[PDB]
């Protein structure tokens, strides 16, 4: 990857989602960060040697380890779509941070960072999209902006 | 008033994939077409068909795109904003893809998601979400919030 992209899963609950996201990360040279506690064990079958997976014990651990990272929070509280920012700077570590399948991201985090919160536009017919689908959309939007460098 | 978008699943195998795709379709006002036989027993506009040929003859005017690793152009290389057109994104089965004859006779409409050499393919539901939201992006998400 020339642009450094990261996907962060806060306390993921369903291993099929994390496995599918790891597949998307391996397909795009994106680093996958898993914030413990997980809803599954790492020997779960539904859940890798070509994907960069990092485990963290807290969001704070991750924020302090990338003091220079550019963080975006994917949440329905966002007031702007995922396509409204540029993800092409070659000197930035970009993070897309996703909440738990049932409960989302910590409310305080969203409230303090509304200007970096991204919403996927949807009808009113559905509460949210599947976590792995949302992550795939975000990653391929950033790759689109880079005209899919180093991919084929 | 709105772009008519359609997602077609050819003989889908895994219910969880079809369920997530139907959720994405309900989220975006996209019509979901399922081509039987399904691998499973059965706000989303879902239409069942007994064959792809039934679908092609029922939309003689439709604009059909086939989503396959054999495509030599990315999904973003076509415009999906014409308000007079029915756009179809057609996806293969999770194990074996689309009928080979279909791909060979339609390579000019065949779309591939760029990936690394590390992975054989993306999850089916993830691929369909990427295609739908690409079309929506091109429209600046008119009708949505
Ligand atoms: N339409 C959307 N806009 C922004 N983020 C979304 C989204 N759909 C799903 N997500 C992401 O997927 C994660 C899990 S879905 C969580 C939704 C849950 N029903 C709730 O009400 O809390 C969310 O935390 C967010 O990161
Ligand atoms: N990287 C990619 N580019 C284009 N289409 C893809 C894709 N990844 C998955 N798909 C779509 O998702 C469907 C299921 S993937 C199934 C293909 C299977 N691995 C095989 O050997 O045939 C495919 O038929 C295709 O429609």
């Amino acid at each position: 990857n020339i642009v450094a992209l990261h996907v962060v899963l806060y306390q993921p609950e369903i291993p099929a989602n994390t496995g599918n996201i790891a597949r998307t990360c391996a397909a795009t040279n994106t680093t996958l960060h898993l914030i413990r506690p997980l809803g599954f064990s790492t020997d779960d079958k539904m859940l890798w040697e070509f994907v960069n997976v990092v485990y963290h014990d807290s969001l704070e651990e991750l924020f302090e380890a990338y003091k220079k990272g550019k963080f975006f929070f994917i949440t329905k509280f966002g007031q702007q779509p995922h396509t409204s920012f540029d993800y092409t700077d070659l000197d930035e570590d970009y993070f897309f941070v996703f909440g738990r399948e049932t409960s989302g991201l910590p409310k305080d985090l969203i409230q303090n960072n509304m200007d970096r919160c991204l919403r996927l536009p949807m009808t009113e017919h559905v509460r949210s999209l599947n976590l792995s689908n949302t992550a795939a959309i975000l990653v391929y939007e950033a790759l689109r902006q880079q005209n899919y460098r180093d991919l084929k």
